[PDB]
């Protein structure tokens, strides 16, 4: 039978869902609670349709807030004051961390299926805007950073970059924010276009539509925050965009199957210099790409090394400037023992001689002490000081889950977080590292 | 109440101006399945109804029936209305289309039923037309390397006129001084407009069917050197006019699919296709059929200026990099159609016709500068008419389809600040149904036609205002009436006079005496200095002459 196109979701629909619980004039003018906001972690309690705000040093759950169902990610405004979360269903909640009791100050629905949201990060534009992307309808929406008022909706339906054929369903994938220009960086999956959207004028809207590679998914900025490196996953490529000049710089095959970097991991390789790393969903490989055209021209935008980690099914790779370690999970691996563990490479020991660097295997799920099921360990996230790294031990909604905190210096267990309210923990986002894009 | 069709569907002068998608209508379609509660149409019946729909209803209601000037007619809506309502409503007929080729708006009893039944069935979206399709249609008849390196014919190219012989799908190249038809070229289907490359060497024509032809005027015998199809229905084309980018690119706009395409200015190779489907500027709701209307070229930046109708967006597309594509999507006003640049070539002034607004864009800064109501009904400027009003200073003028008014808007923000982007004067011309207003820097006269006027006396004449006599004292300036059709001496039918166009020197202005395809038409040349008849062009080959474009005035945007 002929398929019936699902309903659209425009301004009228968004505005009807738009609710401002606490108007800006009624919010505080300074932090009114005594929490260490920058060291706070926003944790997704997936199936419960909630998030937990957890103290990064005491591990105390400061509060559990109701949100949209299965929040995909948490993102922070550039000032670190406002917390934005978006559920699979397209529901966005804006939380004021300055309130005596932080809660949702405004909410809005931006589509039927959505996975991304981000805040304005250009100097001078702090707290000005938020942007959300949807799978359905194929669109992104720029909202007021203070009230969530929907200001500009842009359809992503359009032509594929290569064969230049119309595609009626180009889903918006990752959305990042430029630190070089007042622009949002939007990945459009099926058409293989990366959009640089200038938010200085939403009426006379300037955008740069960059032809990249199809199946764009996730990615991150390099250490200098100038270049966006993203995975065109189904095609095993990493695309590099210069956000300063607003143009494609390179497209390179990682040599692995289905790279899935998350925002990736930037570090200074002892021999190669500045690099960005990604693991893969399709195999056990970890690939490094040079990210320094000025200082290391010969290595810039070239895959410098590829080596195995725990196994396939990896989703997130992580490191921090203060750490000498590179953490790699294997969340989707069919083998319980593997999906419940993390590989850790010693960056200092890397020579880049072509051999496979050794890694230590952390039995994260074992450390959490969970009997039932075969819980999957996922996504490392560092605290503000970059001295501890957290991992979610993801089990079923009616099963026991946990968060495992690892001491980065020793690679030993630091703390196991368990609470009856900790249902299906997945994404974890430290306020400071998220607001500053430190990865 | 179906009786509402009396007003809703009444023929009016400004509503005869709706696109007829007769090219897309030629496409054969399979009949869809009929859901519970609705009777199915056979493949033959559905095809017949589909052709009628595209030819006389899709212009106002949309190919996809999502609505344009007329509301949406999707199955979810029509099924609630019911067959009886639809049958009764459609029985009263629909608005007539353009004269000399458009529909009468009358349907037989069987056709009314076919339409009512058709509206209850789920509309199938017509085919897309992407790169593969374009490249399959792309033909380079004479490679650039094999073309002349200098003009090989002895024609005064800059004084040449490219004239649309509409129904025949041909164009006539006519000498501007001798009035000799130098050649008549075939393209297949009706050409809508002719545009010139910035150098004046290449002549581009766009057919209503999406066919683009590029003609080399330097050839001993000018002919199409390259061709390509860019869609199913199209009405606009333009060339790169930024200094330094002469002959680099050409761009074509389409009604269906909703998209524009940038092509190589030498070979027509399709380089970049952009969909115009998107959100309306004001209510910000997705629109699946935003038609591309007029397209102009910036003289301040290497950009094309693209009007997107249903969404009310004006696009400034930077052609310096087609891979890392820079565009400025300007929220303007819905129903953008035609327009032109002011005398300084810096500001784009365009009519959002259905809303009686003129939208002004600063092409240097790339931003909207003003939106002003003309005070008239349905402005249709063509590219408009720029002149230095004796008291108001630089102004741009437009006439209207819905009434007899001529409106002037100040176009000098620096030199005449108070008058800038304000309607400085409004006065009557011959009558309603006007389509084109015209002047030239070397002329002291402003010409205004009345093509669609229901009165023969008026539709066959032109009003001429003496710019030097304008006082801007609030009173209505007088005008002389030139009996253009009468001067052409045509008996049969009711020929309609349309579009003035000057020669290179601005000493003579031409008008088309547009009659039916099986009737006699003519081109009338008026001596600008005396406002007297100069010459009448008549030829058996001159079938349905409409648009005329002088090479010099088109390549330089002199209007
Ligand atoms: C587009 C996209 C982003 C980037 C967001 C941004 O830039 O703000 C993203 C990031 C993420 C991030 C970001 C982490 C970071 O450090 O930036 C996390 C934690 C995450 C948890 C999951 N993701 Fe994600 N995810 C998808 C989409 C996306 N995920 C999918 O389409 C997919 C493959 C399947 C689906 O139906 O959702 C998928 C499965 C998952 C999971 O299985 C996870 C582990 C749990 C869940 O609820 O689905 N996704
Ligand atoms: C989008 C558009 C432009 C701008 C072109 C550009 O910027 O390159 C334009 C310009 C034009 C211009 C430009 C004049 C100028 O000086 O720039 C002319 C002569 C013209 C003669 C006609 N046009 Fe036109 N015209 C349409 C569309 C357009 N017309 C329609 O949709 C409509 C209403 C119905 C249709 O189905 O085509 C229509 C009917 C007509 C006619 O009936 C005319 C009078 C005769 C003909 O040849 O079809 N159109
Ligand atoms: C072509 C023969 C044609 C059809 C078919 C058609 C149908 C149609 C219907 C059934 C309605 C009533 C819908 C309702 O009451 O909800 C309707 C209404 C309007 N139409 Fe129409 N219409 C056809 C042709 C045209 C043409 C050529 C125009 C544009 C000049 C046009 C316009 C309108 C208008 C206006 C209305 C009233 C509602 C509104 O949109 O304001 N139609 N039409």
């Amino acid at each position: 039978l002929d398929p019936a196109a699902p309903p659209e979701f425009g301004m009228k629909e968004m505005r009807e869902s738009w609710k401002v619980h606490v108007a800006p004039e009624d919010r505080p003018t300074q932090q009114m609670n005594d929490w260490d906001l920058e060291n706070l972690f926003s944790v997704t309690l997936r199936d419960a349709g909630q998030i937990a705000l957890i103290d990064g040093s005491t591990y105390e759950i400061k509060t559990v807030l109701d949100t949209g169902y299965a929040v995909h990610i948490s993102r922070l405004s550039a000032s670190g004051r406002y917390l934005f979360v978006i559920g699979r269903d397209g529901k966005v909640n804006m939380i004021d961390l300055w309130m005596k009791e932080p809660t949702t100050v405004a909410e809005i629905k931006i589509g039927s299926e959505a996975r991304s949201i981000e805040t304005s990060k250009m100097e001078g534009w702090e707290d000005k805007y938020a942007i959300a992307g949807a799978y359905w309808p194929p669109q992104y929406v720029i909202m007021d950073g203070e009230t969530l008022e929907p200001k500009k909706i842009q359809s992503t339906r359009g032509m594929t970059y290569d064969e230049q054929e119309y595609h009626p369903e180009p889903r918006v994938a990752a959305i990042l924010a430029s630190h070089y220009r007042p622009e949002f960086i939007v990945n459009v999956k099926e058409t293989g276009k990366i959009l640089l959207v200038d938010y200085t004028d939403l009426n006379n809207l300037k955008t740069t539509e960059i032809s990249a590679e199809r199946f764009l998914h996730d990615g991150g900025l390099d250490g200098s925050h100038r270049y966006f490196i993203t995975a065109a996953n189904a095609r095993n490529k990493l695309v590099v965009i210069d956000t300063k000049e607003g143009k494609l710089v390179a497209i390179e095959d990682t040599g692995g199957q289905t790279p899935h970097p998350g925002r990736g991991a930037n570090f200074v390789h002892p021999t190669f210099g500045p690099v960005w790393a990604t693991s893969h969903m399709g195999d056990d490989s970890v690939a490094l790409i040079g990210t320094d055209p000025e200082g290391h021209p010969d290595n810039a935008w070239k895959i410098l090394d590829s080596f195995p980690a725990l196994g396939g099914g990896s989703l997130f790779i992580k490191t921090h400037p203060n750490s000498q370690y590179l953490y790699v999970d294997a969340t989707l691996n069919p083998e319980a023992e593997i999906s419940g563990s993390v590989a850790v490479f010693d960056i200092k020991a890397m020579t880049g001689d072509g051999s496979d660097p050794e890694f230590k295997t952390l039995p994260i799920a074992e450390w959490a002490g969970i009997t039932e099921g075969q819980p999957r360990v996922v996504q490392g996230e560092f605290n503000k000081d970059g001295t501890e790294v957290w991992f979610s031990v993801w089990n079923g909604k009616d099963q026991e889950s946990a968060l495992v905190v690892v001491d980065d210096k020793t690679l030993e267990l630091k703390h196991v977080i368990k609470d009856e309210r900790l249902v299906t923990p997945t994404g974890k986002f430290n306020v400071y590292n998220t607001m500053t894009d430190t990865y």
